[PDB]
């Protein structure tokens, strides 16, 4: 009767921040980095966000920008983690929109070191997202 | 040896989204989470959706996926709420 | 800059951190000189390790501003002395420098393009 | 210095730029005809490395 994570969270953070964020001035690096850290299926989903009349490049363009910050990441299994983060929009008139809260679910693996200087200096570990989604957080507090 | 509204709407959202959604790649967490947020009666109803020839695991499998998003949740009483 | 500033400190030995912090002090502070009127863009071209905690970084830098102009780019070379202090024990540090990278000595001089 | 690759199909690859660091000394005149007619001074590399140049221009 009497007898009775550190490395992955970094990559998940950098992936979400760069993927979700936007600034006309730095996006080329965030764009290429996101692709570098994404499986071709994921890369295509991402590339498409910059296509058509509703493209981030036309909607935000050089008139508005998106700031993203990650609050907490907790791995939950075998290539899967939950990322809790926020996002907000700033613009050329000096105004700021109310911040939103979002949660990303990331499926991932690593493909080992890349063999190009332009890739190894950005993703030496080989981090790769194989599945990605991010939904609004409902603050039922 | 051996001797030595805000909160509820969040849970209701996360429950529905994870329960109703499906992705071969992330479902193990959504599946276990749904069970973790369900009474045994409810857990069984949920588990059964992945059983038989019409199982979500066979119908969607790794060929199709379901995306779910909640628009609005409004509590209406004593342990009860409506999720749109 | 707040993130780059804290990150730099996170990847620097206290001696190095102080040298860095001082660049934002006094009347000639980067915070007053560039402030919100001008900005600096930096890109690294090539890094080659040369020994036991030491490497050479070849990079460029340029200044942009609020009037839409751009200054001619400059070329610089940094010499970095470094080690690793292992994983940090704070969430605010591990999510930025999990490896423990730390600069113990730093200098960067203009490159003379004698081409 | 620079370097480039040429081949049997008559094509040429884009030139690359590289920088070598050479540690060296001299060992004096050699004592063989096959050596003195090539390196009479005794030049000798004691350490060598060459890395790609990054043209951040």
């Amino acid at each position: 009767v009497g007898f009775s994570e550190v490395v992955d969270t970094y990559w998940l953070n950098q992936y979400v921040l760069n993927r979700e964020a936007y600034d006309y001035n730095t996006i080329q690096m965030n764009y290429d980095t996101t692709a570098l850290l994404s499986a071709p299926a994921v890369q295509q989903d991402y590339y498409k966000l910059f296509d058509g009349s509703n493209a981030r490049d036309r909607v935000l363009g050089n008139k508005a920008r998106i700031t993203v910050r990650v609050r907490s990441i907790q791995p939950n299994g075998r290539g899967q983690a939950t990322v809790r983060f926020t996002t907000q929009q700033h613009n050329s008139n000096g105004t700021v929109e109310a911040p939103q809260h979002q949660i990303a679910t990331i499926g991932y693996t690593y493909i080992g070191a890349p063999m190009r200087s332009s890739d190894r200096l950005l993703n030496p570990l080989g981090f790769q997202v194989t599945s990605y989604r991010a939904d609004p957080e409902i603050l039922n507090n």
